[PDB]
C-alpha cells in the first residue's frame, strides 16, 4: 500500500562480452532476445540486450569504450567482480513516490527521478542503492509500450526459441551479504520498501550443522518480490557465502530463482543445451520417498535429472540448481516449481548432507 | 628449413569468462571441448577450455583470481583490450631450435625453453614477442599424446556436434598494425622465421580507392602458416584498421581464417546455431557470374547466404565474415573455401564497393 510493487523489472547484468552472453542465455537458457542498443543506433558507449523468457527479463550491458560515469563503473565492475548483477530493478506504479518513500525511510539516492521519452512513449526512472554495489532502479512504464526501455530498439531472437519454454517468471532474487549484516539488510527492506519477512528462514539450528549460512527472505505485500538474504555461518564445512564473497569481492545476488511450469521438460532442454547443474548424490534419492512423499514427478526421473524436492505444511516444491555461469564460484541459478511450498528448499542442507554422509560409506 | 614450422599448435584468446566463451564456440561455431585446466583439477588460478575442429585449435583462458605474472597479464589483457588473442602458438620440431634461432635473428624472448611433463608425455615449450601483446609459443609436442599439454584434463563436449563439421583447420592469422608498421612486422617475419612474403598483398590501387587498408603475408615455407599483416590506409571510408586500433587499444588479430570443405552447409548450420555475418548487398550476385566465373555452388545459393566468391589466375575461392565476436568492432572470423586459389579475397574490396554503391542508386 505504501511502497506498492507491481514485480522484477529486470536483472541486469554488467558483463564483459555482451555479445556473446547474449547467445549464451539464448541457448544455453533457451530465453530471447526482444531488445537491443548499441552503436547501430546511436548508443555508442554500451552494447545492451533485453532477454526474455515468459515475464523473466534479463539485461546484459558491456562497456565498449567507458566515457561516463555509468560507462567507467560497468567498465570497473566486470573488472573486479566479473560478470555479475548491478541492478534488480522493479517496476512501480509510481517512481517519484516510490523515491521520495524510500529517501525518507534511510536509503541512498542513486538517481534521482527522470525521464525517458521516444515514440513508444514515457518511462520514469529512479534508484537507490542497496549492498554491496548492487541498485534497485524504480521503473514506472505504465506510460511506455515499446521494446524495453526509450532508446532500445526491438531485435530479433538469435536462435529459433526451445519446442518448450524453459521458465517463465523469476520467483526470487538472493543476495549474498558479509557475516552480521544480514539481519541489517533484512531490517532495510521492512523499512524502505515496507517488506514483510515470509515465515521461512534458515536459523543457527541448520545454519552451523548443514548449511554453512544463515538466511531470510524479504517480500511485498502481493509476494511476487522475494528477496532472500544470506550471511556466512560457522559449521564443519566451508562456507558456499565465503566463498562467494571472496572471488566476488564483496556482497551481491548469488542467483536468481526461476518459476517453470514443468521442471523435467526443462532441464532435459537445458542440459541438451549444453547446461550442467550440481550434482546431486544418487542416494539422496534412495530416501527422498520417506520424508517428501510423492510428488507429480516419479522418484526414477527426479534421480536421472538430478532434480530435488522439498516438502513443508503448504505442500512442496521441485528445484535444481545449475552450476556457475561464470569461472568464478559466485553466481549460479535455480528453475523451481512450486506446489503449495512457500519456503525456498531449506530441507534439503540436511538432506544433502546426510546423503553425502551415507555415499561415503559405500 | 632452419625454422621448419608444422602448423598452427592453437590460438589462445584471453577471456572474461571462459565458461560461456567455449560455449559459443561449441555452439555457434560448433567446435568441440577436448580438454579442461581449471580449479576442479587443481589448477586455481585459471580456468582454460581446450576446443578442436580438425586441426583448428581455439583455448579460451580466464583469469579467477590473479596470482602470478601470468595470471596478472590475463586480467589485464581483458580489460583494457576486451576478449582477444594473446598467443598463436606454432608447432615446430624443436622448440628450442626455434627459440635460439628466433633470438639470434632479433626476436624478444617470452619464455625460456622449459619442459612440462605427465603421464602422456613431455612437451617443450618456449616464447617470443610479435606486435602488440601478441606471443608466438613455439611448441614441440613430438614426445605428447594427451588432450593438450601437460596439466590438461580430457572433457567431454559441452553440447552433440553439428551433423556437418563446420571447419577443418586455421588458413590464416590476420595482424593489424599501426600506420607505417606493417613492413617492420613482415620484415620481423622474414628475419626471425624464415618466411618468405606471398605474391597476394593489398596496395595502392585497392588502398586509397576502396579497402582503406594496405596489406602483405608471410607464409612459412610448406605454405601451411600464413600471417597477412594489415595497416591503415586513407580513403573516402573510414578505415575498418583504424577502427580496430581504436577500440582494441593497439595491434592485434583482426581474424582467424577457417577452411570448411562445404561453405554452404558450414553457413547453414553456424546461421541457425546463432552467428550473424556481414550483410552483402544483393547487387553483388548480379554481375558475380561476370567476373568470378562459374563455381561449384550456384549463385542462387550464394546470394541466399550471402558468402563472397574471388577469382585469380591459378583458381578461386569462396569466403565469408562473421560478425565481430564482442561488442567492441575488433575480431571476427572468415570461413574460406579455396579451389585454387592462393588468394585473400582482395578482389571484392571493389566488387563491393561497386556493389553497395549500386544499391545505393537504386
Ligand atoms: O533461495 C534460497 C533463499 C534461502 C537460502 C537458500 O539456500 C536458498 C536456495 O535457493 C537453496 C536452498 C537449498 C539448497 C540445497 F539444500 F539444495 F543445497 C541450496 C540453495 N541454494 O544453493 O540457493
Ligand atoms: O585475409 C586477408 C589478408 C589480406 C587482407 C584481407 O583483406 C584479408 C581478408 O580476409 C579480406 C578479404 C576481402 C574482404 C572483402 F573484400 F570481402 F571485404 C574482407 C577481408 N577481411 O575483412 O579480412
Ligand atoms: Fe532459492
Ligand atoms: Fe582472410
Amino acid at each position: 500500500d505504501p511502497f506498492p510493487v507491481k514485480g522484477m523489472d529486470a536483472v541486469v547484468f554488467a558483463v564483459g562480452n555482451a555479445k556473446q552472453a547474449a547467445h549464451y542465455y539464448s541457448t544455453a537458457f533457451g530465453m530471447q532476445l526482444v531488445a537491443y542498443s548499441g552503436p547501430e543506433n546511436g548508443s555508442r558507449e554500451t552494447a545492451s540486450y533485453v532477454l526474455t523468457n515468459g515475464s523473466a527479463r534479463f539485461v546484459l550491458t558491456s562497456v565498449i569504450k567507458p566515457a561516463t560515469p555509468w560507462g567507467h563503473f560497468l567498465a570497473d565492475h566486470v573488472a573486479e567482480h566479473g560478470d555479475g548483477v548491478v541492478d534488480l530493478a522493479i517496476e512501480v506504479p509510481d517512481a517519484r513516490a516510490a523515491h521520495a518513500y524510500a529517501i525518507e525511510h534511510g536509503a541512498r539516492s542513486v538517481a534521482e527521478p527522470y525521464e525517458l521519452k521516444d515514440e513508444h512513449g514515457t518511462v520514469v526512472l529512479a534508484a537507490i542503492a542497496t549492498y554491496g554495489k548492487t541498485r534497485h532502479t524504480l521503473v514506472d512504464r505504465t506510460g511506455y509500450d515499446g521494446p524495453y526501455l526509450p532508446g532500445y530498439v526491438a531485435a530479433a531472437p538469435i536462435v529459433e526459441p526451445p519446442a518448450h519454454r524453459t521458465f517463465q517468471a523469476i520467483d526470487h532474487c538472493v543476495g549474498n551479504v558479509e557475516l552480521g549484516r544480514m539481519n541489517e539488510w533484512v531490517g532495510f527492506y521492512n523499512k524502505v520498501m515496507g517488506f514483510t519477512n515470509m515465515k521461512e528462514f534458515v536459523g543457527d539450528d541448520i545454519a552451523t550443522e548443514y548449511s554453512a549460512l544463515m538466511s531470510k527472505v524479504v517480500a511485498d505485500g502481493t509476494l511476487k518480490v522475494k528477496f532472500p538474504i544470506n550471511e556466512p555461518a560457522l559449521a564443519k564445512k566451508k562456507s558456499q557465502i565465503d566463498e562467494y564473497l571472496e572471488f566476488y569481492g564483496g556482497a551481491g545476488v548469488q542467483h536468481i530463482a526461476l518459476n517453470t511450469g514443468d521442471i523435467v521438460e526443462t532441464v532435459r532442454t537445458m542440459r541438451a543445451a549444453g547446461v550442467q547443474f550440481l550434482d546431486t548424490p544418487d542416494s539422496y534419492y534412495d530416501t527422498l520417498g520417506e520424508w517428501v512423499g510423492d510428488t507429480r514427478v516419479p522418484v526414477d526421473t527426479l534421480r536421472e535429472l538430478k532434480i530435488l524436492a522439498d516438502r513443508d505444511e503448504d505442500g512442496y516444491l521441485l528445484q535444481i540448481f545449475t552450476k556457475p555461469v561464470q569461472d568464478r564460484p559466485t553466481v549460479f541459478f535455480e528453475i523451481i516449481e512450486r506446489h503449495g511450498s512457500m519456503g525456498f528448499g531449506k530441507g534439503n542442507f540436511k538432506a544433502l548432507f546426510e546423503a553425502i554422509e551415507r555415499e561415503q560409506e559405500k
